[PDB]
């Protein structure tokens, strides 16, 4: 059941992030806007970028948001006040990142930039991707970067130095995650690649989607990945074989998440699916979105989705 619908952005929203009773969205109306999920209400809008709003991170103090406009900007999440604009980049901002010392953007300049979040000032440009980058993750040492070179790359951040180039996708890298020594990645190809950072070499390639790969998140055991030919797959991360197909979507898969008991997936056909992970099952259809569903969250019993058609709106996942 659809609990609460959060309207107000007059464009589609691209990125969210929940937290409590917090939902922060990005708009390609081009602001952000908190919200309380207790009553569903505005409780304020950041003004500021002169374009989209692509992605956005926030914690207890600050929110920090990626725009086409080029810019990273830096709020106060209470008081909604514009404290530091990041410029640097030359084209839209694409992906971000940001802990208690550095922000790290991504960039259609084919860039990743870090800057010290306390100075607010660029501390390096990573350079070598040929084209956009498109997706980013960071930890302790490393971050790794997504491009529509076909390539992910890995850096050393103290030093701005690549370290290793992940080359065999033959199209965009649209999406990425990394733990430990493995970096599991998507790519307009079709295809979702595991790779061994330390030799910078693939384990594996997984075979089977239909068109691209949009969206993926893996653990110990599995990758589940969703895809523009509308289907969910999960796979075994050791075997490299498919285990189940999640059909249902009735248009691109654009989004997901999953843990042990469901996925939840959301699509261009306006809808949220959840699925029980263990049966491989479609439990419940979230009906109700106008327009393509862009971006979810999920935590405990609580669905969070953001909308083309401009609303975020909040479900109860057991209903």
């Amino acid at each position: 059941q659809s609990l609460r619908t959060l309207q107000g952005h007059q464009s589609a929203v691209t990125s969210l992030q929940f937290n409590d009773n917090i939902v922060v969205s990005g708009s390609d109306d081009s602001t952000v806007k908190v919200w309380d999920i207790k009553t569903g209400q505005s409780l304020r809008t950041l003004q500021g970028h002169q374009s989209a709003v692509t992605s956005l991170q926030f914690n207890d103090n600050i929110v920090v948001s990626g725009s086409d406009d080029s810019t990273v900007k830096v709020w106060d999440i209470k008081t909604g006040q514009s404290l530091r604009t990041l410029q640097g980049h030359q084209s839209a901002v694409t992906s971000l990142q940001f802990n208690d010392n550095i922000v790290v953007s991504g960039s259609d300049d084919s860039t990743v930039k870090v800057w010290d979040i306390k100075t607010g000032q660029s501390l390096r440009t990573l350079q070598g991707h040929q084209s956009a980058v498109t997706s980013l993750q960071f930890n302790d040492n490393i971050v790794v970067s997504g491009s529509d070179d076909s390539t992910v790359k890995v850096w050393d951040i103290k030093t701005g130095q690549s370290l290793r180039t992940l080359q065999g996708h033959q199209s965009a890298v649209t999406s990425l995650q990394f733990n430990d020594n493995i970096v599991v990645s998507g790519s307009d190809d079709s295809t979702v690649k595991v790779w061994d950072i330390k030799t910078g070499q693939s384990l594996r390639t997984l075979q089977g989607h239909q068109s691209a790969v949009t969206s993926l998140q893996f653990n110990d055991n599995i990758v589940v990945s969703g895809s523009d030919d509308s289907t969910v797959k999960v796979w075994d991360i050791k075997t490299g074989q498919s285990l189940r197909t999640l059909q249902g979507h009735q248009s691109a898969v654009t989004s997901l998440q999953f843990n042990d008991n469901i996925v939840v997936s959301g699509s261009d056909d306006s809808t949220v699916k959840v699925w029980d992970i263990k049966t491989g099952q479609s439990l419940r259809t979230l009906q109700g979105h106008q327009s393509a569903v862009t971006s979810l969250q999920f935590n405990d019993n609580i669905v969070v989705s953001g909308s083309d058609d401009s609303t975020v709106k909040v479900w109860d996942i057991k209903g």
